[PDB]
DNA sequence: GAGTGTCTGCAGACACTC
DNA sequence: GAGTGTCTGCAGACACTC
């Protein structure tokens, strides 16, 4: 419904039930980042595929999971699956870059969901 | 431990009224 | 804006399984 949501969805990697879910996951993150001003960095990382962009963080939940329309999962895996690796299955297949300040494995108060701060293992 | 799924009370989001 | 009430998505809480 938002234009940045429509813009970012065009970058999704690859029936109708999942099309609506992926939109929900995007709208969820966009709502969170509009508050922190890191929405511009996310668009820059997605569109330029630049590893040197800033960290795109969301608050860490106690168990690490993020719920989007009844489904639970680790946000970094969710957003790496969405924009980079649609076939991704685990957080073990992901290794954050050294420059990633808020990597998932660091267990900081904020978690980075910048797909270009993670490398497939 | 490691991972997953279901349930539910309430903060945040709307939707009003003066 | 201030105040109030309804609605609803999800974090936190359990409850399992290997
Ligand atoms: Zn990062």
């Amino acid at each position: 419904s938002s234009p940045v949501v429509k813009r970012l969805l065009g970058w999704k990697k690859s029936n109708g039930q999942e099309e609506k879910w992926s939109e929900k996951a995007v709208k969820s993150l966009v709502k969170k980042l509009k508050k922190t001003g890191r929405l511009d960095e996310l668009e820059k990382a997605i569109t330029t595929q630049n590893m040197n962009t800033k960290c795109v963080t969301i608050p860490r939940s106690l168990d690490g999971r993020l719920q989007v329309s009844h489904r639970k999962g680790l946000p970094h895996v969710i957003y790496c699956r969405l924009w980079r690796w649609p076939d991704l299955h685990s957080h073990h297949e992901l290794k954050a870059i050294e420059n990633c300040e808020y990597a998932f494995n660091l267990k900081k108060d904020e978690v980075c969901v910048n797909p270009y701060h993670y490398q497939r293992v």
